[PDB]
């Protein structure tokens, strides 16, 4: 199953719901839920870290993204957490509004494994990565952002500023499948 760090947002339960459409178990935990707590339990294959409105008050997200031995997946403000974590940096951008973001897959990984190059992803941009971690590289970017997803090049670390649990977004079910290829499942 997935942990689900729940960093406050209003998709939390999307994320769980999106997963057990495709067949995965989850369990949404309160974001300050220690690390040695959801790694006691070996049936956990993976962590995502939720969106929500307040980087200082999902700190603890930092030790998780440092020192997790799962693959781990941020969204959005999970996404902008990681980027911290590993002493890159984040910074007001846009506007806030959610909006269907035209998104550029710029490598092939396999975050985005049957997804086009090209897809519409449902995203806020209040916030964005500025500065990329030493040893991480973009995944994918929109006009109006240059990080719209990036990887950990020697850790299985994941990150997407867009919310790919939401039906609005195109192949978001796939991007979330092939995060849960990565935490052992297969779904042939």
């Amino acid at each position: 199953m997935i942990v689900i760090l729940d960093n406050g947002g209003q998709y939390v339960h999307r994320i769980h719901r999106s997963l057990k459409y495709i067949g995965v178990s989850s369990k949404i935990v309160p974001n300050t839920t220690p690390l040695e707590e959801i790694e006691s339990n070996k049936e956990v294959k993976g962590i995502i870290l939720s969106g929500g409105p307040d980087i200082e008050k999902a700190k603890n997200c930092i030790d998780i993204a440092l020192n997790a031995k799962l693959p781990i997946l941020g969204i959005c403000l999970g996404h902008q957490l990681i980027a911290l974590a590993y002493g890159g940096e984040v910074g007001r951008a846009e506007a806030e509004e959610y909006a269907l973001t035209k998104v550029y897959v710029d490598k092939e990984n396999v975050l985005f494994k049957n997804v086009p190059r090209e897809f519409n992803a449902w995203a806020s941009h209040k916030d964005e990565v500025k500065k990329v971690p030493e040893g991480f590289e973009i995944l994918a970017h929109s006009d109006i952002c240059q990080v719209e997803a990036m990887l950990h090049k020697t850790k299985p670390i994941y990150g997407v500023q867009f919310h790919p649990e939401v039906a609005h977004t195109e192949y978001g079910n796939e991007i979330l499948k092939n995060f849960c290829k990565v935490c052992g499942y297969k779904f042939e």
